[PDB]
């Protein structure tokens, strides 16, 4: 199997290992990238896995550990590879969350099927199929989400947790700034004033909580005011693996966005 370590990773291995091998997820729906640590059964899913799929050591911390055993070419590290190290942000040290950059993922796929070509060379025909048709979703899908957030240039939210500033810029959204960062932290409590002041001093159309983490603070700093609520899944929880899966998790996102900020 492949098995990638955040289940976006998976929605684009499992659309390039379609009908080859399936694809596994170790973060389970609903609990935080920041957050997990391997369960035994876990690591058994990496040491018998046929490729390892996941972004890099200054991500998911929680496996480095087991990957170290594993060979280059039964693994695609990400955030290391040639096409994608030229474009990382920097973490206002980079931000990792790359699953969101549609150029990265593209970059993955092609990794991904490289690897997978070395080791299961009797399938060439329907890998190199499989990622063509990926490739061309994906980019009719940049498309059409470009499409519908181009008119939230300039409309300026609040999210909760740094996630999404591939995404964001790559499509060009405005976002006035996060809660946290790294969401096992509150934050408190200068920050959730400097957000309010911001809100009441109209200045915000949207805020976005997230559901791997309790709205709980995001409602607050908003109730009273004119600022309309909504919610980000950077995870596609709620999104079966398959190979329209990443196209999807795009289109989810790039709605979820919307849904709040269109006026």
């Amino acid at each position: 199997a492949v098995v990638a370590s955040l289940k976006p990773l998976g929605f684009i291995a499992s659309a390039i290992a379609d009908g080859v091998t399936d694809t596994q997820v170790l973060l389970p729906d609903g609990a935080s990238e920041h957050d997990y640590s391997l369960r035994p059964s876990d690591v058994k899913r990496l040491q018998g896995a046929d490729l390892v799929v996941w972004i890099g050591p200054e991500m998911e911390a929680f496996m480095e550990k087991s990957v170290k055993n594993i060979p280059d070419g039964k693994q695609v590290t990400i955030a290391q590879l040639a096409d994608v190290k030229p474009l990382l942000m920097k973490g206002a040290d980079y931000n990792m969350h790359l699953w969101l950059s549609p150029e990265i993922a593209r970059a993955s796929a092609v990794a991904i099927h490289e690897k997978l070509v070395e080791l299961m060379p009797q399938s060439r025909a329907k890998l190199d199929a499989n990622l063509k048709d990926f490739e061309a979703q994906l980019a009719a899908t940049d498309k059409q989400v470009g499409n519908e957030l181009a008119p939230l240039k300039g409309k300026g939210y609040f999210v909760f947790h740094d996630a999404y500033g591939y995404y964001e810029k790559h499509y060009g959204l405005t976002p006035l700034g996060h809660f946290t960062v790294n969401p096992e932290i509150q934050p408190g409590a200068q920050r959730l004033h400097e957000i309010r002041t911001q809100l009441v001093e109209q200045k915000a159309t949207c805020v976005f909580a997230e559901p791997q983490f309790r709205p709980a603070v995001v409602e607050a700093v908003a109730r009273g005011t004119s600022v309309r609520m909504g919610t980000l899944d950077p995870l596609g929880t709620n999104i079966k693996l398959g190979k329209t899966s990443y196209s999807a998790f795009l289109n989810q996102l790039a709605n979820q966005y919307a849904s709040c900020l269109k006026g």
